[PDB]
Order: C-alpha cells, then sequence, then structure tokens
C-alpha cells in the first residue's frame, strides 16, 4: 500500500526533512511529488522520469529539494513555508496512477 | 494552456457527452481520466498509454466511457447521477503534468 513518512515529523527551521516513500508498485514511468494535499499542476515540485533519471523542476520548486531513484524527496534548509502536505504521485505504464500524502511540521 | 469543453455542456438523461480537449502539451506519456475535480486514484475513469495505445479502466470506469488517442473523452447513457465534474491529467515525458476540469449537467 503506497505511503510516506517524514523524518523527521517535526523539523527545525534551517534543518532538513526526509519525505520516504513505502512500498512503490512495479512497472513506473516516473514520479511527480507536490506541495500539498494533491496532484495539481501549479503546485509540482518535480517530475522524476525513471528509464533516464531525469529530474525536472516544476512551479513550486525551491532548489532546496533532492528526489532519489526510490522516490525519496530531501528538502534543504526548510522554511517555515515549506510547513505542511506534500503529494507523490507514482505514474505506471498503464496510466492508472497511485498517490500517497504526507507532512510535517517546521518549528 | 490545456482545457476541456463539454459537448454538449447540458445533456438529457440517456444521451451521450463528449468531453473534448484543447492544447495537449508536447511530448507526452499518456493521459488519465477521474471523476470529481482532482487526479485522485480511487475515482480514476481511466488510464490511457500513448505509446502502446492502451486504455486500463480504474475503479471508477463503469463501462460507459470510450477515451480517443487525442484525449478526448466519451460517455454514453448518462443518468441523473452523473451531474459534475470530470478531470484529465496529462502526462508528461519528464513527468511534469497538467490537469484541467470540465463539467456537464444532466436533465
Ligand atoms: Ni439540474
Amino acid at each position: 500500500q503506497l505511503t510516506t513518512e517524514s523524518m523527521p515529523f517535526n523539523v527545525a527551521e534551517g534543518k532538513e526533512v526526509l519525505l520516504l516513500v513505502h512500498n512503490l508498485p512495479q512497472q513506473l514511468f516516473g514520479y511527480s511529488w507536490y506541495k500539498g494535499e494533491r496532484a495539481d499542476g501549479n503546485r509540482q515540485i518535480v517530475g522524476y522520469a525513471i528509464g533516464t533519471q531525469q529530474a525536472t523542476p516544476g512551479p513550486a520548486n525551491s532548489g532546496r529539494e533532492t528526489i532519489y531513484p526510490n522516490a525519496s524527496l530531501l528538502i534543504q534548509n526548510v522554511t517555515q513555508n515549506d510547513t505542511g502536505f506534500y503529494t507523490l504521485q507514482v505514474i505506471k505504464s498503464d496510466l492508472v496512477n497511485e498517490e500517497a500524502t504526507g507532512q510535517f511540521h517546521v518549528y
């Protein structure tokens, strides 16, 4: 069952958090992470295509995010404006896609 | 900008609606249609793979839906329950995606 987890859940301003991804299904084109609680293009952070290991930023990219081959997202030098929810969308090769929403709190 | 237009917007019960698609982006991998206002997997009608030309039903498929290679969706035998919003997500090859949401009303 596709989920995320925030490491740590409570993040000091300036510090870092890892959004870790469990249970990626088989046969993927790629990954798409978003800010907020849904897949929304205006709030896309990064697109990652797995056969080419190419990452492409979206409208919400700050420059402080790093996406990994297993879908995990590290954000560095966390700001109060990074607080709350994020969404991962996993794109399957039949286009029947899966989403996972997680969150952390900046203090 | 990606848009959809319902043809016709106003549908008699038991008739047909074509959700047309304007301004597809470049270099894409496939399409995803959903019931409602968001790209939620649990409300996915259909995923269409442009590469292979293959449509896979999602969970919200009723057997009345037909997707065309240009992303337009046909809903046949419409009921009073179908009035509302429908969302396409177009999955691009750099996985940085776009959505557009339209609607129809059944009398
Ligand atoms: Ni009415």
